[PDB]
């Protein structure tokens, strides 16, 4: 029975209120993080989103969403902010231009949540990236796009791995810096996790941000479990070519769905990584029929299981569930292989990926570092971020000033 299968027990049968309407999503889940300027509203302002939310609520939009109808609600605000940014840049107001380009990028971003599954959402992805990089270019320490040649790609794969790159000042072959490789999630891509880069730069750490297969601009085959392996071979070849980066001090940090990829590459690329971190990742039970047949109605803001199916290149959930077992790090033998240093962190009560997958990760191969966060759901925030930064600071011998670093994340 499904109600007795997983750690959270009968919690999987209780539908979350935010699935009733956008009004319930805004009031019970999204308004607070929007006000606080945190995921999924990094770089964003409540001043931009509240008026849009008011118009969506008046229209009474709800599941099942028409994603073209949904996306269009955000475009007037996104365009308004982009025009304010363009005027500021022309006047030499660098700081103001940067702010409004990034505020524009945030509005485009939410219009194509949870993943671009319509023409207007695919449009919003391209528009979001354009204004993001315009804003990124006008930062004091500019974040740049690098189109890494996908030299390890095979037939049907893209020619480049587009990544964010930030190198601290005074980094050189003579004085090389560690690199945190951030692996993004199912809905948050390189334009979202970018919020972490200035913090790392301030601690003398380079950052590269790359998307998982079937998200953002990942060139990887969606249905091929080995496609991430090729992508990381291309990305790590490129990092090793950057002599200002110490390629003996590459730390991979996977966020949410990215955690699966961070855990996987700890095995596939052991000798090229100092450590990997899975924050709210899965490994095995995340691919279960039982888990996936319940997850659409739980803590995820939209349809988690359907979004996962799309990201893995399946036309519907049933087709994904029929083949999903082949992605398991247990089933495909990954977890039996030696791994580099691994840190697993998650909330016990996660209703996006089960904590049961931390157990599977700890039940196979070499010992791994773990922190469980009791009484917290997906990502075990906020303590998870302090746990991970404390550990990375010790690993890389940084200043250990993690409060100062975390204080830079909220948008203001
Ligand atoms: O900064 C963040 C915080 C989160 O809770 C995230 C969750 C999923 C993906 C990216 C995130 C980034």
């Amino acid at each position: 029975s499904a109600t007795e299968k997983y750690y959270i027990r009968d919690a999987i049968t209780k539908p979350a209120v935010h699935h009733e309407s956008y009004q319930k999503l805004w009031e019970t889940k999204w308004k607070k993080p929007c006000e606080m300027g945190v995921y999924p509203f990094m770089f964003g302002s409540i001043k931009d989103f509240e008026p849009v939310a008011q118009e969506i609520i008046k229209k009474g939009l709800k599941e099942p969403y028409d994603w073209d109808e949904y996306a269009q609600m955000y475009f007037p605000k996104a365009e308004e902010l982009a025009k304010i940014a363009e005027e500021a840049e022309a006047a030499g107001e660098k700081e103001k231009a940067s702010e409004y380009y990034l505020r524009s990028s945030a509005v485009y971003r939410i219009s194509r949540f949870p993943t671009p599954r319509s023409e207007k959402q695919k449009y919003a992805w391209r528009k979001g990236c354009e204004v993001f990089y315009k804003g990124a270019a006008l930062m004091e320490y500019p974040i740049k796009e690098v189109r890494i040649p996908h030299k390890h790609g095979i037939e049907g794969e893209g020619d480049v791995v587009p990544v964010n790159f930030l190198l601290p000042p005074n980094a050189s072959e003579t004085s090389p810096v560690p690199c945190v490789l951030i692996i993004t999630g199912l809905d948050g891509y390189r334009t979202e996790l970018a919020v972490w880069q200035q913090g790392w730069r301030s601690k003398g750490v380079a950052t590269v941000i790359a998307e998982i297969p079937g998200t953002g601009d990942s060139p990887a085959l969606r249905q091929d479990p080995t496609s991430p392996d090729r992508q990381w071979s291309s990305v790590l070849d490129w990092i090793e070519s950057q002599k200002a980066v110490d390629s003996k001090k590459i730390v991979a940090w996977g966020f949410s769905t990215g955690g699966y990829y961070a855990l996987r590459m700890a095995h596939t690329h052991k000798d090229r990584l100092l450590a990997t971190i899975s924050l709210g990742g899965g490994a095995h039970h995340m691919f279960d029929r039982e888990w996936l047949e319940h997850a659409n109605k739980l803590e995820y803001p939209f349809d988690l299981s359907n979004t996962l199916a799309y990201k893995f290149g399946y036309p519907d959930l049933e087709s994904f569930i029929e083949e999903s077992s082949k992605f398991s790090l247990l089933n495909d033998g990954t977890l039996q292989k030696p791994c580099t240093k691994v840190l697993l962190v998650n909330g016990n009560d996660d209703e996006i990926f089960p904590i049961d997958d931390m157990f599977v990760s700890l039940e196979n191969g070499q010992p791994k570092l773990a922190r469980m966060v009791k009484g917290k759901k997906h990502m075990g925030e906020p303590e998870s971020f302090s746990i991970i930064l404390e550990w990375i600071h010790k690993l890389l011998g940084l200043d250990g000033k993690i409060k100062e670093q975390l204080a830079m994340i909220p948008s203001r």
